[PDB]
């Protein structure tokens, strides 16, 4: 099923998701309309929070160099937990839950974490560049944070602005 994204300015967003516990199939439906709401927005992760859910739960589909995303390449990231972050990188981000705004946000440049997947396996994953970029974008909607938040005085004052 596609499902309705929230937008900003929605309170929804600020919800802290909750621990996922019951790895059955309500999650796995759940994460499947994640995924076909997430393709058919054009985006390339999705939080639970994003569809009103507030569980600890996320999806990350990069593309591949046809350009295209392959379901296979989706990572399902249940209850995730950074273990180490490094490093400082700029990238250009926008929000499904922020349509048409896109701003340069510092983020780390890698990290590692550990969460479960939908069979609730545990798995770390060390991460760089966009991966990362998408882990801590994601991470981020679970604790009520958005992109937005993250930018400064001036680069604020252009979000009011395109507002
Ligand atoms: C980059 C870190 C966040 C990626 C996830 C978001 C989707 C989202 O809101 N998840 O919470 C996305 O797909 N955003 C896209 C996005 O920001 N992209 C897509 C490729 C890289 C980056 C633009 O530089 C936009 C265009 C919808
Ligand atoms: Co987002």
């Amino acid at each position: 099923a596609l499902l309705e994204i929230i937008h900003y300015p929605s309170k929804i967003l600020r919800t802290i998701s909750k621990e996922v516990v019951s790895f059955d199939a309500k999650l796995h439906q759940q994460l499947d309309d994640m995924y076909e709401t997430m393709i058919a927005s054009e985006g390339i992760g999705l939080a639970a929070i994003q569809v009103g859910l507030p569980l600890r739960m996320l999806i990350i589909n990069l593309p591949q160099e046809d350009g295209v995303q392959h379901k296979e390449d989706c990572l399902e990231i249940i209850n995730p937990k950074f273990i180490e972050t490094g490093g400082s990188m700029m990238y250009k981000e926008g929000c499904l839950s922020v349509p048409g705004f896109y701003e340069e946000v510092e983020r780390f440049e890698k990290v590692k974490i550990e969460y479960q997947n939908r069979f609730a396996e545990v798995k770390v994953l060390e991460a760089s560049e966009l991966l990362a970029v998408a882990i801590q974008h994601e991470i981020d909607h679970l604790n009520g944070v958005l992109f937005v938040d993250k930018l400064s005085i001036l680069k604020r004052k252009k979000f009011e602005k395109e507002l």
